[PDB]
């Protein structure tokens, strides 16, 4: 009765989570850099399926050619050592002082466009190490004030750079999808595409809206004080889910990025009761940062806490759809007619039927009790483990 | 130099508003209620272009089909003794106990059967009385659990519903179109397409995305911690946006409701801005409580309120963009160039050109500062009315 | 291994509480009221030690003084057959109209010194009854404004009639103490004392400090996004945890006053963490509302849920606490540091410990980890059952 | 009717703020180091009073004691050839790796010794300088997760510094005083002592109570959705507003140190019209950062803003407060009668009152509108420059 991932399960991380120094606005690191290579064996031992990466967090920024190239072999290396695999790559468009005012929405045009060059080179490596997915953070597209950024023409610009780099992949012939992922401010005062549901819309006014979907955040929907699981059924629903962002964050403050599992445990339950039903099949991706209290230790054990938390709750919520006591209270809850059509019968049937309106009694209708409170409490029992 | 709106104007309010009693979760009306009638003509005095209404507003919940007519022949009286206009409805979806857990998306698929008759008998009753717009705020359509809902039938429930309506409005030959209003939470828990962001997204999967748009509202995107105007710039982007309602709202918090330049005023000055530049051309709608502190005579000064602040706005921000100082600013922080593409030349041309990545220097246009500050200050001093 | 309540745990509930109907700001009341003997009985059969009341729950606002009698009478009576007490009592000053603009803090002096004589009135029936803390919660002292209220002459109004109040008690000989209960806003717009911090200030500026304390509520800390565990140990801290108030919410929103375990889980475990082992012996008392989802089946349903979650939380907490493990993860983390003086040795001394600052290895101290992240690993298996 | 900023004026601004070089937790700075000579000079020419800081920024971390005298020389030479004044100083105790788990607190006693030495060295320093306040602002005191901090122990640790501070200053017969700066969260997950609540009660405990009181935040404590106005008011009422720290926030998310007058614009309004009312006469402060995007033009630009925004709020409040249409208003609202006596008669007489409770006319009094909403335009008007 115990919780081992195996690489099965679909674990990754970014090299710049377990690397992060420790770095945050007030203060210097608490922790040495991490080798990519160390990363990735460190990772392997865990039980994780694979890493992902920025092109700086591999390639340091300015790097000639050849200082590229060894840079990815020694990488390489480490995947074939270890049985590694790289399914999502991403583009640094943040860090540089040059991208201060945005990358793709950058107000100067030669900025915008050296954004564009530099993503697309990364896309062509991502491709080479077999990612599936490409991630696109606009984390600099944004404001701090009003008359900075005029917000029509910062997303006619925004789906320039996203229809061009669906031509550019379409013209190589690769397979690679585009997921976007949204975040509602840090480190700009108020960030384009906010939520799920902003990205969702944008990419409905692309050329080919079929090669991009989203990769939500927990944390980030959590910012905003939204429901993940709520916007996460919305994506799936629209069929976009393309990759995910596992992490922890108490509320609406800054970015935390704390393991899984820690921050709002009853949404991380929910979460994974969704996603294990809608039978997600992509990579369980944590974005955390092992918090700059710790040593190489705590990092180590903090990782291995994010895994183990999503395998608990996995345990929790099948326990709970096969308890024959919660698939009565669901039918008392009528969940299962809130899955059958209202009206399959048809516009012109409804407005005929009487029994919809001039003989329905609402008064028996109002009285009935929706049972929630006792299917909550059955949820609870189960997660906690105090079912009797 | 004054500030007198007139029905060129297009203000409009709800009877809902101004007739707000003053009961509130902690305590009862402080205000009688008011007379549709007395409404109509107390706003027509107050320079208002029209009114809007609630089923429920209008006709009693209960009504004979004689009572109707009645409660409908007085109202038209009014209209044509002042010339006010009705230029949107929606219907009541959210009071009534039968609505607990919903309209479209409750789990009893006779309250959703129910919910859709009492909406389409709106819509006709709108239509004779000429609303261009027909609204939809699904208030009860959430849940306070993870286990009450499934929010992807609750989606499929949702559009089976409005693609209903949409036939309805098509078959009937009514110029008529839908608007949905997104609000994050209250009184539910979270609502279902909880900001700006979900309905655009939602409305591109209806069979005729082209009969619905958006009526955001700015204290309902502010619950979220958004910003109210890049949300309805996203939507005029998009062009959905068919209505707009206007209120005040200070920060994340129980709905204010307040009148409209009360909450976020910096946030009110950008909205009025982009709204007068963009030409938009539909009603301006206040959504607002007077609070229940005040007598009849608090609740028409709060009124007159709501239409001043948005007159004096609209001057400052019109001052703003026409002085040459600010069209120079604009051009220091390079506005125009966001507005140009970032490639018109294509694909080709730029994975050719070397200035944009090979020979670009990162360094000197990292240095560049983008002046947002001084063209901010000369934001405030024109809205402060302080420009020396 | 199971979780029911008896009288021993101190398990109180208001009258409000399951007595509440159902009404909210958009909605009419889904329940019928509930007789306060009914709810005495029914709350004595699952389990619970006592209820709280309001003078207004108990004897309807306008009553006659011998209605008054024939009310209270039914009361006790119920009361004798149970076995249960009446351990706290509060006055309602937020619900009738008049006390729009607040009770001891209103504009209007009348208002003010009627508000004081309601009170005194409810604090001899309260003594009759046997209560030991008296509470009082401000609800409607505050504003939707700025210059509605100058908050230095309001203070000085609150810190008037608590004096009074205290003067009335001591000159009675009544043994009786009073818990103020903060929140940050709702009804008003802003709400005086707005937290555990504000409330224990204002305090020490009253005559006789020694006769008030204060009673937090878990949903009002987190509508400021504060930590609530560690708002209520500063209290203890202070000698001032009089009283406390139990229940969820989901973060920076209305206040949803949901079942107690609800809302933020991880809070609720080191809530009852910290209760136990300071020896908190006032009652539980849970302040929330049955959602108005739910028939009165629901609403027992609820209640019972309040109570379990208390013992499940307090039996894993007590098993964390116990676990040799974790006791030496308290040590690797430097718990028992924390607890001994900085320098009981004296300024003198620390002034001339060369080790404290000229000799300091300030390298060697940095590189010291935390180990926080595997210490809060154990705290989470243990709260989900998982420890293996 | 211009804005121009005089040393009287008493406008302050510490080191760190025009000196900040833009680096956040996702990016590299963008501005070069300045020099704190040319930083005192700068700010001389544009009007402010004096200057503030932490000992790091005037003393780099590990300098000897002679590189201390030079930059302590250098720093006198530029206060004598301005001019400027150094009011107020404070210690870094967060920057260091070492301060990681916090400096007062910190669970290590080693580190919590060496964090008073620290202090100690830089009081004198303050002293020799002519400081009149020391700030104290424990950014690192606090926790990412619950066990991490026994929160009575913590506090026992913090009251045990703050009284050994004391001792020391009043056996050196130093005349300078002690303020404590709150902030809910950031850098740590919650941070003890988060308002200004909570560092008002936590000072009655200390030995002299005399020498300490609060420098509050605008943005500290709107990162808690509260009201500062307000909250300055409870401090001024204590006596205990000893400094004020002023700068921009727009809502609930990480700290953004706009300028003074971003952010919540009617919120700095109501500020400006307490302090001017209330007589405050200490240093009005700017804590603040000029964004990221800007150069050093930018820089200077910005801080300019904040002593402007303050003159033309200050002008719009004194012309508010000296309309007589104002002093009406106020008079119909009540207000006078807010500043009268609830009972100065004493307790027996409003027992024995019959018109306080037995003969009052509830109904009448509910009737009277409180007449906010216009006095509240009246104050809209008067900040927007539109009166008429
Ligand atoms: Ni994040
Ligand atoms: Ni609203
Ligand atoms: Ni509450
Ligand atoms: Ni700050």
């Amino acid at each position: 009765m115990n919780y081992q991932p195996t690489p099965e399960d679909r674990f990754t991380f970014g090299l710049w989570t377990v690397g992060w120094q420790g770095r945050d606005p007030f203060g210097d690191a608490t922790r040495r850099a991490l080798d990519p290579v160390e990363s990735v064996r460190r990772l392997a031992e865990l039980g994780a399926h694979g890493v992902t990466f920025h092109d700086d967090d591999l390639i340091p920024f300015g790097s000639s050619d050849s200082e590229r190239e060894e840079h990815v072999k020694r990488f390489r290396q480490a995947l074939d050592d270890t049985g590694m695999k790289v399914p999502m790559a991403t583009t640094n468009l943040f860090t540089h002082p040059v991208f201060k005012d945005g990358g793709f929405t950058a107000n100067d045009r030669d900025v915008r466009r050296y954004a564009l060059r530099k993503t697309i080179r990364n896309i062509d490596l991502a491709v080479e190490l077999g990612a599936e997915t490409y991630v696109a953070w606009g984390g600099r597209e944004g404001a701090e004030s009003g008359g900075a950024k005029d917000v029509r023409d910062a997303l006619d610009r925004m789906k320039e750079a996203f229809d061009l780099l669906g031509e550019y992949v379409t013209s190589q012939g690769y397979d690679i999808r585009f997921a976007i992922e949204p975040k509602p401010n840090e480190p700009r005062g108020d960030i384009l595409l906010p939520t799920v549901g902003h990205a969702l819309a944008f990419i409905e006014r692309l050329e080919r809206p079929e090669l991009y979907g989203v990769n939500p955040e927990v944390g980030h929907e959590q910012m905003a004080g939204l429901n993940f699981p709520h916007g996460i059924a919305q994506a799936l629903w629209a069929g976009k889910l393309f990759h995910i962002d596992l992490n922890g964050q108490n509320g609406i403050k800054y970015d935390q990025d704390l393991r899984f599992g820690a921050g709002d445990l009853r949404a991380a339950f929910w979460l994974v009761d969704l996603l294990e039903s809608a039978g997600y099949s992509g990579p369980r991706h944590f974005d955390f940062k092992p918090p700059r209290t710790e040593d190489f230790d705590g990092v180590w054990a903090s990782a291995a806490g994010c895994m183990r938390n999503y395998l608990i709750l996995k345990e929790r919520a099948a326990a709970f759809r096969a308890d024959p006591e919660v698939q009565e209270a669901l039918r008392a809850s009528r969940l299962d007619e809130l899955a059958r059509p209202t009206a399959a019968d048809g516009l012109q049937a409804l407005l005929d039927d009487r029994s919809a309106f001039e003989e329905f009694d609402v008064d028996a209708a109002a009285a009935r009790g929706m049972a929630f409170e006792r299917l909550d409490q059955l949820a609870m029992d189960h997660l906690l483990g105090a079912r009797g």
